[PDB]
C-alpha cells in the first residue's frame, strides 16, 4: 500500500513518524512510502536521507494525505488539516480525543479509520507507544522544572540540588507510572528532594526498592497530596488513566497556598491536564500565573529533542506500521489485540468507551467493525 | 565602624553581600550597619527584615557609599560605580581584576582598600570564599546546558540523558576543580556521558573513586581535550589558576569542527574565559552563536537562584568580615594569611603579584603594607 | 616496666584495655604485664587467653594499680578508685577531665601522671585514639535511637525507615565529624531522613559528595539549628571541640517546642552533654523525660558491644602504649607530638590549657615537664 | 451499613483498624461509623479527630461489637473477646487462624462470618493486606535485631556493622518475600554482612539485582541453612507459605551449635512460628532463652511502631473495606475474587482449605457458600 508522512504541523513540532530505517523496511515489503519535503529536518533527517532509503518526496502536503492509504503523524491533527482526514485512509498517530471533542468531531465527519498510539495496549496493560514519550516527558520536565525555578525565569530562586549547607529544591511527583519515575530519576539526579505520589502502592514499592528510599513515596491521600503540594518547589503531573481525560488533582484553591514563584509542570496536559489551572501552552510561550506561581502546560513536550525523541517513538511503533502495511487495519487489529485497542474512529464510529463516556458521545463496540 | 551594603547593580543580579543573620552578629559586636533601602529584595529578605536585625536602611547607594568604612559586596564595581570608590574604605567582594584593566584601574585611581573573595586562600590551597560560588555555578552550568540543548532554543535538540535504547548527551567538562565537579555530578545525574579532563592527575582520580568510574575521566593533552570536544554536544569551561587570567582552551578553530548545535558554557568566563570565542552575557542574552555551536558565558551565574546562593556566599565570608570589621583591614590580614592572600589594592599599589602580570601593570609587595 | 590492665567498673563496662596479642607483643619486649582476674570476661578474653599470652593473673585491683608503673584503662577513675592513683604512675585511658572537677581533683591530689586517650592528636588534627570510640558510639546512636522511637520504649511511635507510601522518621545530627557521620550513615542506612549541621562547611562538603546529597548538610545557624531540631522525631548530638567541655547548642526551651516523644541522644555527654537538658545516664537506666521528650545520655555507649570495641580501641592505642612501655612517659611524649597532646596531669600540675580554662583551674605549660 | 471500630486489646497493640479519613469516606457513602471512645489514642488519632470525620464514639466494647454489621479490626480476636463474636456480623481483620484452634473454634462456634486480612491474595498470587505489615514487621526485626545483639541485652556484644578494621555481624535471614527482603535491606544499610536464603530462586535472582551482589544469597538447601545458622550472630526467619502454618526451617539441636548470645527473631510467629523453640512473646516480655541464644517471636511487631503501620495498613485496606461496606460480603467477595480469598468463616463453616489441613477439622468450600 501507500504509507504516507506528511511534516507536522504543531507549534515547534521537530519529531517526524518514520526514520530511513523504517522506509527501507517498507519498500523491502512492496509498500510505496511518500514523504512531505522537510518533513524529517527537524529530526536531522534530510530530504536525500529519505530519498536513499527509498521514499517519494512530494512537494506539498495536501498530495500526502490525498494519496496515502495509511497515513503516519506524530501528533493529532489540527484545525487547518481537518479538512485533509478523509474515509478509507488509516490514521496511526498520538490522538488524545478525550481531550478534545473538535479533533474527534473531525476524525468522526470524515470517516476516516484512526488508531492511537496512546491507548494501543498490551495485556499487561502497558502502552508501548505511548511509554517512550512519556520517558521523555518525565525526564524534561525536571530538566525545564528546574530552568524555571530560577529567578531571571519568574521562578523562586532556588537551585535545583542546593549546595553544601544550603537547602535543595522541594519536588513533588503526581503519578508513578513511567512519566513520573522519570521525572523523579532526573530530579533526584540533579540533587532536589523528591516525593512521590501515587493511588497504586505497588508502583510506589518499585520506587522505593529501586532508589532504595532516597526518592520519597507518598500514598496519595488528600491529606498527603496537599500537605506534599504546599511544601513544594517544583510540581510535575503525571498521572493517567490510560485514553481518559485527566483527573482534576490540583485545585486553583491549593495553587493560591502554595510559595510564591512554585513552578506547576502539568505533563498531563495532552489528556487534559490534573491540575485546575492548566490549560495547553506552546514551546514558543509555555509558561503562564496562576496566582503566585507559574504553569507550565506543553502538550507536545518531546518536540524540543527531536534527535532523541523521533528514534524513541519510531523504535516503538515500527512494528505496528509493518502489521498495517502489510495486512490493513481489519487484520492487523484482528490478529493483534494491543493494536485493537488503539482503535479510535471508523466511518462515523466512535470506538474507545472511555473517550465516548468523557466526551458524552455514542460508543460503538470495536468487535462490531472488526466482526 | 560603619558596615554598608548596597544594592547589586549588575544585570540580573539578585543576590546580596549580608543576611539578617550576619546584621545581627555585626550589631551584636558594636558595628553600625547601613544597607541600600531593597538591597535583599532579590534574595526575599525584605527592608523590614533588616530592620528587625539591627540595620540603619539608607534611601541611596551614594550614602552606603559615602558612610561605609567597609563595604561589602557580592560583585565587581560597574562602570557606574567607579565614582563611589574612595579612598580610606574598604571593599570585600568578587573582583576578577585579572579580566578587567578598566576595573583595576578604577580601584588604584581612587586609592581604596579591596580584598577579593576569590583571591582568599587557605594554606591548603583551598579558596573557601570562591567554592561555594564554583558549586553553584557548576550545578548551574549542567542545567543551563540541558535546556539549550532542547531544539527550541537553538541547539542540537538531544535530551540529557537519552531514553532507553537511545543515545544520552555526550558533555565534556574541563577542569575538575569545584565549578567541574560540581557539574559533572549534576550532568552526570541527569544521565548525560560526562568526561572530564584536568592536568592535575590527582582530582582525575579523586573524580574515578567517587564515582567509581561512572564519570570518565582524561588526562588534559591536546590530543585528548581536542578529541572530547569534537565528540560533545555539551562543553563545560571550568579551569581555574587562582586569581589570574583564564587559559584559553577551546580554539575558534576547534569550535568550527563541533557538531552543529552543540553548547557551551564558559564559566570561567569571569577571568576572562577559558573559550578563544567567549565574551561576557547576561541573563537577559546569554547566548550567542559561534560557528554553528552556541556559547554561553554568564558571569554572575548564581546570581538566577539567590534564595541558594546568597546563603551559601555569606555562611562562607561571615566569619571574615567579622574579623575585618572587628580589627579593621590590616590588623586582620596580619593575623590571617588566608584573608591577607585576598589584599588587592591599596592606595594607589596593586597588590597581586599575578593580577599585575596579566595586565602588564607594576606589582607592588602586599607585606610592605602590612609592614 | 610493669605494664598493669584492671577490670573496667563503670557501669555496663564490658570492654578491657589490651588483648591477648597486645599482652605478648609486650611481653616480648622485656615487659611485665599484669591483668586482674576477670577483666577481659566482658570482651570473651578469659583469664586464661591473657595466661597463654603471658600475663600474670592478679587476683585484686589493688595489686594491679599498686604494683603497675603504666597502668592502662578503658574509662576515667571513678570515686572509688580515687584512692587507688598514685605519684610515679602513669595513667592511659580515656580521661574528659574539663567534664569532672572531682576527676581533675583526684588525679591532681594524687600526683600521678595522666595521658588521655582523646587529646592525642596528630599533626593535621585528628584524634587517632578517640576516632575509633567515635565511630562505635555513632553508628550505635542511630540503632539506639531507633529503638527509642518505638511507642513501646515511650517514643513518637515511628518506623525509621517508613514504608513505601508512608513518611520515615526525621534524624538530625548536629556535628558532621566521626561520629556524626558515622550516626548519619547508619541512621541513613535505616531509611530514615537525615540532616548534618556543622560550622565547619569543608565537613558539609565531604558528607555531600560521599552520599551525593542523600544526607542533607545545613550550615549551623541558629536558624537552620532551631528550624531542624523543632521538625525533628530524632537528634544526636555529636559536637566536639577537642579536650573542652561541649557547648550547650540545644536549649531546654527549644526541647519544650519539639514534637511529643522525639528522642535525643547526646554522644556528647561525656564532655559534658551539647544539650543544656542532659545528665550522664548508664546502660542500666539510659533514658529520662525532658519535657515531651526523650534524653539519652550514656557517656560510655561502646561498652555495650566490647566484641567490637575493645578490638577497635586497642587496634589503634597499642602502638602508643608500646611507645610508653619501652622508653617511659618523658622520652615516648618527646619522641611523638601527638602523643604529648594527651598529656593531662603530672606531680598536682594541670598540664591541659583547654581543661584549666573550662575548669577555672591553673594551667602550667607541658613543655616545662618535658625539658 | 454500621462500621465498627472497637479498640485493639493485644498487649501493647497501638494500631486502629481505620483512620479519619477512612470515616470521612464511608461516611460519605451512607455508612454509619462507630468507633469505642479511645481506639485511635494509640495512634495519635484523638476521639475528637475521629468525631470531626463523622464517627460515633461510643463508650464501651460490647455496644461497638453489638451494633456493628461490619467489625473492623486489627489482630485476631482473643480469649476475652470470644464472647463478643456474633452471627450475622462480618469480621475484617488479621486472623492467623492455622496458628490457633481457639481462635478458630471461637470464630466457628459464633457462626460469624469471618474474612482475614492475611489470606486476601490478588491473581499475581501477592498478599496486598499483609504486605504493608511485612514490610514494618522486616525494618523492625533488623533494628530489634541490632538492640539485642548489644551485651547489656544479654547478647553476643556485637555492633551491626563493626567499624573500620573490626568485622560486622553476620546476619541470616530465612525467606525472600516481603519481609525478608526488608529485613535484609535494613540490616546491610546498618552495615551488616546479610546472607539471604530462600527455596524460590527467583527471588533470590532478584534480590540479586538489587543490591547487585551485596546482599548475599544462599539456596536454601539443607546444607547451606545449617552452615549459615551456625555462622550467624542474628537470624531473623521469615519464611510464608500463604494462610498456613508456618514450617519448622531452624531446630532446637540446630541452636545448641550456635554462636553464645546469638539472637534470632522470628517474624512467621504470627502463623506458628518457624524455628522449633518459638512461642509468642510480648512487647512487655519480648525475649527468652533457648540454649544460649535469645529468641524474639512478637506475633505483633507494627504495634510498636502505629505512626507508621495504622497508615501504612489502612492505605491497604481501605479499598477492600469500601467493597465491604458498599456491597456486603457475599456481593462483594462475589465481585473481588482476591477479597473472596480471604474468606475464613461462615455460620460455622471453615472456608479455608490449608487452615482446615493444619488444624485437621473439616473443610467447606467457598463457592458453596457464594453461590
Ligand atoms: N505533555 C506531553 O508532551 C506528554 C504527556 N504524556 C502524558 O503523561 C501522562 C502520564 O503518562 P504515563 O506516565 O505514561 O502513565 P502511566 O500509566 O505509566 O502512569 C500514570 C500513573 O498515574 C497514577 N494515577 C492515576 N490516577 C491517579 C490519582 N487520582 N492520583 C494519583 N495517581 C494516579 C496511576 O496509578 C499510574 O501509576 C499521560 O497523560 C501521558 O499521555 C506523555 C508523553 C508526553
Ligand atoms: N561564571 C560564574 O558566575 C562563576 C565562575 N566561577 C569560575 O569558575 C572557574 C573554576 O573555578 P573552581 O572550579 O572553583 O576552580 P578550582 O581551582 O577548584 O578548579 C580549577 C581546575 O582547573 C584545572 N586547570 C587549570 N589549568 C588547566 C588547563 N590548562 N587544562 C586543564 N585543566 C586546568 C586545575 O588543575 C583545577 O583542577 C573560575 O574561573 C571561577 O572563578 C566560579 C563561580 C561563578
Ligand atoms: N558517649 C560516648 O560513649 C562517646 C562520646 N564521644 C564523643 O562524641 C563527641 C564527638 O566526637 P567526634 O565525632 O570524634 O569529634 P570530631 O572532632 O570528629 O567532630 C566534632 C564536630 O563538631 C563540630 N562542631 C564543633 N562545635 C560546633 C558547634 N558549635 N556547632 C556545630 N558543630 C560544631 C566540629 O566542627 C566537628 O566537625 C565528642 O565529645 C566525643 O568525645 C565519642 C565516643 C564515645
Ligand atoms: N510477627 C509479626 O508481627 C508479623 C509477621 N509477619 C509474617 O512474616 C512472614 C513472612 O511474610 P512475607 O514476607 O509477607 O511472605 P512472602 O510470601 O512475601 O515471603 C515468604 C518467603 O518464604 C519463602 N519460603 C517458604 N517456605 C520456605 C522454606 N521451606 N525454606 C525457605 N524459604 C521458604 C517463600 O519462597 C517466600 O519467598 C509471614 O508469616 C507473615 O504473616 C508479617 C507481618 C507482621
Amino acid at each position: 500500500m501507500r504509507v504516507g508522512i506528511p511534516t507536522e504541523t504543531k507549534n515547534n513540532e521537530f519529531r517526524v513518524a518514520i526514520t530511513p530505517a523504517g522506509v527501507a523496511e517498507l519498500t523491502r515489503r512492496g509498500h510505496e512510502v511518500l514523504i512531505q519535503a522537510g518533513a524529517g529536518e527537524g529530526s536531522a533527517i534530510t530530504d536525500a536521507d529519505f530519498k536513499a532509503a527509498g521514499a517519494q518526496l512530494v512537494g506539498t502536503a495536501d498530495q500526502v494525505w490525498a494519496d496515502a492509504d495509511l497515513l503516519l503523524k506524530v501528533k493529532e491533527p489540527i484545525a487547518a488539516e481537518y479538512g485533509r482526514l478523509r474515509h478509507g485512509q488509516i490514521l496511526f498517530t498520538f490522538l488524545h480525543l478525550a481531550a478534545s471533542r473538535a479533533c474527534t468531531d473531525a476524525l468522526l465527519d470524515s470517516g476516516t479509520t484512526s488508531i492511537a498510539y496512546e491507548t494501543v495496549q498490551t495485556a499487561d496493560g502497558a502502552l508501548p507507544l505511548l511509554a517512550p514519550m512519556s520517558e521523555v516527558a518525565g525526564r524534561l520536565a525536571a530538566q525545564v522544572g528546574a530552568y524555571h525555578l530560577m529567578r531571571t525565569q519568574g521562578g523562586r530562586g532556588v537551585l535545583m540540588g542546593g549546595v553544601p549547607g544550603v537547602e535543595p529544591a522541594d519536588v513533588v511527583v503526581i503519578g508513578a507510572g513511567t512519566a513520573g519515575y522519570n521525572a523523579a530519576r532526573i530530579a533526584n539526579g540533579m540533587g532536589a528532594t523528591v516525593t512521590v505520589l501515587d493511588i497504586n502502592i505497588d508502583k510506589l514499592r518499585q520506587l522505593d526498592a529501586e532508589f532504595c528510599g532516597r526518592i520519597h513515596t507518598r500514598y496519595s491521600s488528600a491529606y498527603e497530596l496537599e500537605g506534599a503540594v504546599k511544601r513544594a518547589d517544583l510540581v510535575i503531573g503525571a498521572v493517567l488513566v490510560p485514553g481518559a481525560k485527566a483527573p482534576k488533582l490540583v485545585s486553583n484553591s491549593l495553587v493560591a497556598h502554595m510559595k510564591p514563584g512554585a513552578v506547576l509542570v502539568d505533563i498531563a496536559i495532552d489528556q487534559g491536564g490534573c491540575f485546575e489551572g492548566s490549560r495547553p501552552t506552546t514551546y514558543d510561550h509555555p509558561t503562564f500565573a496562576v496566582h503566585d506561581t507559574l504553569f507550565y502546560c506543553v502538550a507536545n513536550m518531546p518536540a524540543s529533542v527531536p534527535k532523541t525523541s523521533t528514534y524513541a517513538l519510531t523504535n516503538a511503533t515500527m512494528p505496528y506500521v509493518l502489521e498495517l502495511a502489510d495486512h490493513g487495519w481489519r487484520a492487523a487489529c484482528r490478529s493483534n489485540p494491543a493494536l485493537a485497542k488503539g482503535l479510535s474512529t471508523h466511518e462515523g464510529a466512535l470506538l474507545s468507551e472511555r473517550v465516548a463516556t468523557d466526551l458524552g458521545v455514542p460508543f460503538t463496540e470495536p468487535a462490531s467493525v472488526l466482526a
